Formats: structure tokens, C-alpha cells, sequence
């Protein structure tokens, strides 16, 4: 409808695939080459389905901060025959708060979904499903089962991926430029 949705749509059309593990269907953000991100609770194994195609996982790393606390981001390298558009220049370099964000989801359950979530808070620590978690972003929308892996954007920035909610608020894990240096 406006420039926030325009940016969100541009990311969804070129930089997302549907990922299926034994824990369900997730929106998966492609970042560069054959490297993508998914919530760690997707439990990525040796094989994953990408747009319903059986795909070997060449590598998977569950990120933790230097305090050895969960970040709830898994970086996956896929044995795919095609590269993602490199979007690393849209990643923030530092932890921050944001205005006027969009959460975008693309699954079988929720195709072409865009939610204006509004103000995003650098929340920091969250007990997520019983797991101490750092670098959490918070927004005041009643997010639901099905939205995990959803992409959080502002105009010109890809800031996080949806990892949970409590019925009133939704929670995202921050994406930082430093996670994807090659």
C-alpha cells in the first residue's frame, strides 16, 4: 500500500523460499549465495524441503552470543543450483529500535501475508519457550502459529526474523551484518 510494503514485497519476491523440516513449514530468508536463515527451533537436519524439493544441507550453525546465550537464528547453506540476490547491504550493523516495521510471511497456510506491526523495541533478554534468548526485537501485534521465520523490515532495512509471541506481542531475533561476513 506504501513504501514500507514496497520494500517488504521486493524482499519476499526474490529472497524467500518455503522451508519444511519435521517441525513444520517456515518462511526462510535467503541472504546471499546459497546461505539462508531460519528459527533454530525449526531443528534443521541433513535434509530439508525447499519449495517442496528435497535439498541436502551443506552446513547449519545455531548462533549464540559471546555470553553463550541462544540467539534463535540458524544459518543454513543449501545444496541448491541457484544463488539468492545478495541483500547483505540491507542488514543493520548494530542493535537498534525502529519505527514503522512490516512482518511478511509466505507459507502454504499464509501466502503473500504483510502485517504493519508499527514501533519495534530493542527488548534484549526474553525467556522464549523456556530458553534464555538475547537480541530480541518486540512489536505490539498478536502474532500466531504459522508466522515463525517471517521477515521483519523497515524501508531500506531487513532487521529480523519472527521467532515467537505471547498473544499480545510478537518477538523477532535481530539480523546483523556481522553474521554473514565471508
Amino acid at each position: 500500500m506504501g513504501p514500507g510494503f514496497d520494500f517488504a514485497q521486493a524482499i519476499m519476491k526474490k529472497n524467500t523460499v518455503i522451508a519444511r523440516t519435521e517441525k513444520g513449514e517456515f518462511t526462510m530468508l535467503g541472504v546471499y549465495d546459497r546461505v539462508a536463515v531460519i528459527p533454530t527451533h525449526a531443528s534443521v537436519g541433513e535434509i530439508i524441503y525447499i519449495n517442496d524439493v528435497e535439498t541436502r544441507v551443506l552446513d547449519a550453525c545455531a548462533l549464540r552470543d559471546l555470553t553463550d546465550t541462544n540467539l534463535e537464528i540458524t544459518i543454513v547453506k543449501l545444496d541448491r543450483n541457484q544463488k539468492f540476490r545478495d541483500i547483505r547491504h540491507f542488514l543493520p550493523r548494530c542493535e537498534d529500535d525502529y519505527n514503522d516495521a512490516v512482518l511478511s510471511v509466505h507459507t502454504s497456510k499464509f501466502p503473500n501475508m504483510y502485517i504493519p506491526v508499527g514501533q519495534v523495541t530493542n527488548y534484549g533478554f526474553l525467556n522464549l519457550g523456556g530458553t534464555p534468548t538475547h537480541r530480541i526485537l518486540m512489536y505490539n501485534f498478536p502474532t500466531r502459529a504459522g508466522q515463525c521465520g517471517g521477515v521483519v523490515t523497515t524501508t531500506g532495512k531487513v532487521i529480523g526474523i519472527h521467532v515467537g509471541g505471547n498473544g499480545a506481542q510478537g518477538f523477532a531475533a535481530m539480523l546483523l551484518h556481522s553474521y554473514f561476513t565471508d
